RNA sequence: GUGCGCCCAGAUAGGGUGUUAAGUCAAGUAGUUUAAGGUACUACUCUGUAAGAUAACACAGAAAACAGCCAACCUAACCGAAAAGCGAAAGCUGAUACGGGAACAGAGCACGGUUGGAAAGCGAUGAGUUACCUAAAGACAAUCGGGUACGACUGAGUCGCAAUGUUAAUCAGAUAUAAGGUAUAAGUUGUGUUUACUGAACGCAAGUUUCUAAUUUCGGUUAUGUGUCGAUAGAGGAAAGUGUCUGAAACCUCUAGUACAAAGAAAGGUAAGUUAUGGUUGUGGACUUAUCUGUUAUCACCACAUUUGUACAAUCUGUAGGAGAACCUAUGGGAACGAAACGAAAGCGAUGCCGAGAAUCUGAAUUUACCAAGACUUAACACUAACUGGGGAUACCCUAAACAAGAAUGCCUAAAGGAGGAAAAAGGCUAUAGCACUAGAGCUUGAAAAUCUUGCAAGGGUACGGAGUACUCGUAGUAGUCUGAGAAGGGUAACGCCCUUUACAUGGCAAAGGGGUACAGUUAUUGUGUACUAAAAUUAAAAAUUGAUUAGGGAGGAAAACCUCAAACCAACAAUGGCAAUUUUAGACAAUAACAGAGCCGUAUACUCCGAGAGGGGUACGUACGGUUCCCGAAGAGGGUGGUGCAAACCAGUCACAGUAAUGUGAACAAGGCGGUACCUCCCUACUUCAC
RNA sequence: CACAUCCAUAAC
């Protein structure tokens, strides 16, 4: 099993306490040892987890490595490391995977006592954010509405974590806090495995195929752990700042940063100077375009996706700080698949998109709701509700061209009904495509109810056409509804 | 596998286009010239003149024959099923009855013939089931108070617009390579639109098209619409403009929806360009310009919707730059300062092609000036088609014929007489238990009527959609001095293409589909070269050595500062070194199996639509020929064959008993034959759809 | 500042 890991972070050689940190923890420092033993330790199953939903498959545990586990097993393990990053189709965050290996899963398990020991009380939200909770979008909308009184904002340039790596510093900072002064050798021996093939010298990281998701957990502890000591120059920053206008901040993420509480550029100064000589010592990369280059202040300009406001487009402005998306976002995605065409003439208009006939009837509707539904858990709250309602135009008729296309206009009529809606009435008489018109967290969730919601099923949120369901049971009785995710 | 769809001949079986000799009908009604001609002229009737109701009077216009859109209706053509025939069935063929009936594509084979004057769509909505404010601060009283075009919805009534295309002429010439709009392409991949390419045939070549565009209330606000906040214009402003009650001198509706001046400044319709645009042509509906005659008199009064010009400031309006949200320079509301989409695309230019009101003018013209195909019929000539008429190879399925190969007979008395004396297996003729195999059994019978595999003879259906070459069968006869050129070739063009010369006969297209034998080129399975040479980066980078350098243990359990138990090893920051791989610099390789079609340019030759023309977009890349990159298709369901389980049933001594034999029989998933089901697939084939 | 959304028929 994993019990040398145990007697390693319990003890510390505490004398002198180690660990992170030494005055605010001692009585919620043996709770992280109780779970860790009947939870990650863990069954250890057969049910534990796994690529496949998230239970695994059945082993002979697991199967003959952890019969051997105190003794090293293997040595040193290569597995190569190539190069590749997966993209998001919202919020630029590449969360890379690597080479399903069973022994790369057994390695999660151990990286779980690393994390719990941080996240609390140090560490605060896993995967970016700020303050501490249970999810990952719920520290993107709140915190944005607080401070902001003197305006303006800090952008980002390039990355600083996976790109250019130190490789020493990223195994030398988490060492200090878990390696123990004496006695302490089984540790930092598996992280260097992960030698990357790319005909040059280099050493972690650059896939990871050694470790998928172990990648995403220490990137965040390397980034959130160096900025301690820089608390103590921008806590004494604000001082008379916030004061100067009135009367009449640092949020982290992945890749990019920004500072809040500014006024006036005579104090900007110390940015592009303190924080460039903690980069070039520490991370050791040198700066794009000073960062990031102030603008000063309102200007359409692309930064992830939520413009902080200091046709289509709508300047709204006051006295707290709302958020306005960009059109920065909605020019890229949407040429790279061909959705919308612009000029041409006229203004925005759908059409077909590719291809013409193309699966079958299910499969088409699918594509619509699985690429529609996860701007919610981001566009979930915008202070442009105007933009979010011309969007709609744009697939609502997208969805349906590429059906009416199918079946051309040599054969039958269609059955449909208005989805704007309530409904579900209207059968209109067509051949082609068309006959006459087929806050707080917050509203913005009604616009995605707008478009399709049911017709007229009504189960989870997805809705397709009266002539492709399936006759079946739901084993009132029974109901023509659909039959394809549940 | 989009009905037919290939190649080579022709000219009403059934039909179309173009060029002529001719005939017939029509011009609202007369006259003149004149003619079975014709919108010119004169008189007259009627209609349009609402570019703002109507009258008087000048211009444009009056029919008929066709093409073509549609509704209601006979039957032949086509079909799931008739009937009647055929090796009695693998399948084909409709003089009929019952059924969609311009057949679902008419755009290259017409369906035809009457009546009727109208249908789908796009704007206006008659009837029903039914949703929200109320001019006043709110609620209630369904008090038709006020309704019910902002309608949702069931389902369609009644009016405009698809409901006319064509309907030709008083002459000629000049500004005529005029003012500027179709050609001169597709497709693949480099990507900051950089000039990237093969067997590009076209270049030069940089930033183009286009929108945020009008400010003393399109102020804070979309391509549309509704509602309410602030600056001001405050008449109403708790006994409500139906009925009643209860709180603030402050918030709702409405109103100065530009300070103003000058010329059009209202409902429709017609004739030309943009709008409907995603990859295109085109039939419909909304906005600009222009048009929809002169003149007299009751008829023009009016708050608006816009353009141009002028003045000023705010709504914190753009770029560079600057700056305490309540600001600060230049410029003046994109003054090329940003951004997105565009990937030899926009502009420009050479060459080539085309000629509309005959822009603008010179001679006009003259018995009121002089024009010969709009439509139908008939005759003749030139030319063409997926139509008609000839022609039937390579692979499968099924059946007939006591043709044949792979097998001929069961007992008793005890080799012979005898189952020619008695009877039962085996075969065959019915019903039927049963999924099949096997029949129980009367009779026939003790070699007979199709048990199977397969050959010969013969027949039906289908492969009658282009992939790079070289060919074997049906073949140089049915179109043979051709439309792919015969021999040599002149020039140009990528191959075609054009011109000239020319053998009177197996010179040439040697008429298509569909296979096989070799080989570029791709997908998939398996297999294979794994220093043929030097060098660079090195993947394995784990090991020994390169260090006299910092901190290091190897089973488990338990609070923080630790407490109990059993009892030297090793790593990194990195270097060198041969060994096996790849890339760069330099002198991956086989076998086997299958092969598909979205286009584009141009010559020759057939239809439809748009435009006055160059042409483009479709019709199987339109059907051939030639060139040519891009690009290696799928699902479902039968007829065969092969591999591999479970369950159930029957029949012979397959096992056992009685029995002369056949049979009976507890007992066959201790299975001999055989089949259903489950069932991953191989192979073959338009079996039926989809990708065009 | 807030809520609801408008373009067909036909030919591959």
């Amino acid at each position: 099993t994993m019990a040398i890991l145990e007697r390693i972070s319990k003890n510390s050689q505490e004398n002198i306490d180690e660990v992170f940190t030494r005055l605010y923890r001692y009585l919620l420092r043996p709770d992280i040892y109780y779970v860790a033993y009947q939870n990650l330790y863990s069954n250890k199953g057969a049910s534990t987890k796994g690529i496949l939903d998230d239970t695994a498959d059945g082993f002979s545990e697991e199967k003959i490595k952890k019969i051997i586990q105190s003794l090293k097993d293997g040595t040193y393990y290569p597995q190569p490391v190539r190069r590749m990053y997966i993209a998001k189709k919202n919020s630029k965050k590449m969360r890379p995977l690597g080479i399903p290996t069973f022994t790369d899963k057994l390695i999660q398990e151990a990286v779980r006592i690393i994390l719990e020991s941080i996240y609390e009380p140090v560490f605060e939200d896993v995967s970016h954010g700020f303050r501490p909770q249970r999810s990952c979008h719920t520290a993107l909308k709140t915190i944005k509405r607080e401070f902001g009184g003197a305006r303006w904002f800090v952008e980002g340039d390039i990355k600083g974590c996976f790109d250019n790596i130190d490789h020493v510093t990223l195994i030398g900072l988490i060492n200090l806090k878990i390696k123990d002064m004496k006695m302490s050798q089984l540790i930092y021996k598996f992280l260097k495995a992960g030698y990357l093939e790319n005909w040059q010298y280099h050493k972690t990281y650059s896939g990871t195929p050694q470790g998928g998701i172990l990648s995403p957990l220490l990137a965040n502890i390397y980034l959130h752990e160096l900025d301690k000591f820089v608390l103590q120059l921008k806590m004494k920053f604000d001082r008379e700042s916030p004061e100067r206008i009135t009367p009449e901040k640092y949020v982290r993420y992945a890749d990019d940063f920004i500072i809040s509480v500014k006024g006036s550029k005579e104090d900007c100064q110390w940015i592009k100077e303190q924080l460039k000589l903690f980069i070039h010592n520490k991370l050791k990369m040198e700066l794009s375009e000073e960062k990031t280059l102030i603008t000063h202040s309102s200007q359409p300009a692309r930064f992830l996706g939520y413009d902080i406001r200091v046709v289509k487009k709508r300047t709204l402005n006051g006295s707290v700080e709302l958020l306005i998306p960009l059109q920065d976002k909605i020019r890229q995605f949407i040429f790279d698949k061909k959705i919308a065409i612009q000029k041409k003439d006229s203004s925005w208009f759908p059409v077909h998109r590719k291809y013409l006939i193309r699966s079958t009837d299910l499969e088409i509707i699918t594509i619509y709701n699985s690429e529609l539904r996860g701007i919610c858990n981001y566009y979930g709250l915008a202070s442009n509700f105007n933009q979010l309602n011309y969007f709609a135009y744009l697939m609502e008729y997208s969805c349906l061209k590429t059906i009416a296309s199918k079946h051309k206009g040599t054969l039958s009529k269609t059955i449909s009904m208005f989805k704007d809606g309530s409904g579900s009435w209207g059968i209109p008489y067509e051949i082609k495509q068309g006959k006459q018109r087929r806050v707080l967290y917050g509203y913005a969730r009604n616009t995605l109810e707008n478009r399709l919601k049911a017709k007229c099923c009504e189960l989870c949120g997805t809705s397709d056409e009266n002539t492709s369901y399936e006759i079946h049971h739901v084993n009132r009785k029974t109901l023509v509804v659909c039959f394809h995710c549940h």
